[PDB]
């Protein structure tokens, strides 16, 4: 259980879009075909999930090959439009984001969104299914790695693996769990910290808004503030 | 400096090796992608040696020494390419870049990022503050080659993992730049050693030792298998002792 927070709002609509934005490039492009329908898949699989407590496999697939058959020669507004029909004549319709408008926002809103996920799957985990969980976290490595502004991208490959590696310690800690040793979790950065990917994600977002005045050599704009921990817990309502 | 230790020489032979394995790979590049990018990243390698061993990046010498490798028959094995290299090594005076145990194995790899993080911290840390600009080239080109780190070796799990978690380590150099940034228009670094404008002093020491506990933490889960009672995990407490790391 997350809370119901106006940010939270904005993550759960930057999903839907980010998740429309990956399925739109199926047409554009072997293994990346196979490795973008994997990726939306698990996106619409966990958004049906969310929306009808039922990851709708047919109707998911159902998406996918249409967007993966869609026009190549289409463009975004077109694919859209038609995204807009075959989402209504699936019953999919809550899987439309009520905002196309599609920034830096929507992926760092995605990448936020994920996290809190990460956080509260394994906190609210049951010892019964690590297993399933462990296969989750796979699945969320993947998601990050492949997030990849030609100049955004070439720094993001670089340090990427800040992230990926804070889901590995989550591993480990489920690792020792279903071996004898329970977690214990924790506030701050076998233990856990709890709200980990919270945290760590802010860092890393701040760290390449903190680099991206070295990447240009410009110095920060006068009103350049700077996410807290202590706010960032505030706005998404955060447990301690 | 870099405080002299037995853990050290062996970081500083085992470098060496590493770097030697790399150039033999030049001879045997199946295409200019890989040329390049072995040719840099042996190029980066051999600066730093040449910086611990002379001081003296050897920004020449070097680039002959690599001109010789990518030119070396790939037709002689590594016993033949050992020796051609001794010869021009000594014919461009970079003997001192010549390793003494030719035994290559992970640990050669580990003593090589260990090697590096240490060289990462002394370079910052005794850095003169009118050629800064110089030591965030520097760092640069360290984030290049833990970038493109080369196994040698047989193991793909590896390669793989490392490719997905490297980027703890990058980020930690990247901390640096922001700091010697800062320090570059008017607010100077200021040292802790714990983990404004403050930075941990031998934090790629802290930084590596970390990555290199996680990867042997996680390794467990890769093979499915039980760690033994016996897994040793190394502490920041016993690996300053080890390299007379100064606070
Ligand atoms: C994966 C990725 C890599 C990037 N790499 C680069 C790069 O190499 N170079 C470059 O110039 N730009 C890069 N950017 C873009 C840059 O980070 C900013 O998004 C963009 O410059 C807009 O700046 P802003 O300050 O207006 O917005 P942002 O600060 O990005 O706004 C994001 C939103 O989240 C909130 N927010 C701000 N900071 C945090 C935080 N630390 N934690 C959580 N929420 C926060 C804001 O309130 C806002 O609603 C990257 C973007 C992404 C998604
Ligand atoms: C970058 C990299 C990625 C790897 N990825 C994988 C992988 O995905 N899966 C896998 O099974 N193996 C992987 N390995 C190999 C693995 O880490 C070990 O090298 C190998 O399993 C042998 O372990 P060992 O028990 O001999 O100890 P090693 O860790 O190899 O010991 C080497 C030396 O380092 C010292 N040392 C030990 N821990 C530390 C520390 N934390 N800080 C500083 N020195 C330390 C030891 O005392 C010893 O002298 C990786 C190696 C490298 C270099």
């Amino acid at each position: 259980g997350i809370p119901l927070t106006p940010l939270f709002s904005r993550y759960k609509d930057s999903y839907l879009l980010y998740s429309f934005r990956l399925i739109d490039l199926l047409r554009a492009s072997t293994h990346l075909t196979k490795l973008l329908s994997s990726q939306a898949t698990y996106l619409y699989h966990f958004a049906c999930l969310m929306k009808y407590k039922d990851i709708q496999k047919y109707e998911v697939q159902q998406l996918i090959e249409w967007a993966i058959n869609a026009s190549p020669d289409m463009d975004l507004q077109q694919f859209r439009i038609e995204f807009m029909d075959k989402t209504t004549e699936l019953n999919l319709r809550s899987c439309q984001p009520k905002s196309f408008t599609y920034t830096f926002t929507t992926i760092w809103d995605t990448m936020h969104f994920l996290s809190l996920i990460i956080d509260d799957m394994v906190y609210t985990r049951d010892k019964s299914s690590l297993d399933f969980v462990m296969q989750q976290l796979k699945t969320m490595k993947v998601l990050f790695y492949n997030v990849f502004c030609a100049m955004c991208r070439d720094h993001y490959m670089n340090v990427k693996g800040f992230i990926i590696y804070h889901i590995e310690l989550i591993e480990i800690a489920l690792d020792k769990e279903k071996y004898g040793t329970d977690i214990t979790f924790v506030d701050s950065y076998n233990m856990l910290m709890k709200n980990l990917m919270a945290y760590v994600s802010m860092t890393f977002h701040n760290h390449i808004n903190d680099y991206k005045w070295i990447q240009r050599n410009k110095k920060p704009p006068a009103h350049y503030e700077r996410m807290t921990w202590g706010e960032y817990k505030k706005l998404l309502n955060l447990q301690l």
